[PDB]
């Protein structure tokens, strides 16, 4: 539900995420796609989930906290 941001890229939501106190994710944009404050600072907290299928683990919601 949330983690720690690291790198954020493309116009959207791209880049790669901390989940808590886990490792590090990946994120498309289509998982930091908000109307209100989005961004990722990449070094901050952020209110996130993560999928893993036969690929990688992403972030699938991406919201922001500190």
């Amino acid at each position: 539900m949330r983690g720690k941001v690291k790198w954020f890229d493309s116009k959207k939501g791209y880049g790669f995420i901390t989940k808590d106190e886990g490792g590090d994710v990946f994120v498309h944009w289509s998982a930091i796609e908000m109307e209100g404050f989005k961004t990722l600072k990449e070094g901050q907290v952020v209110e996130f989930e993560i999928q893993e299928g036969k690929k990688g683990p992403q972030a699938a919601h991406v919201k922001v906290v500190e």
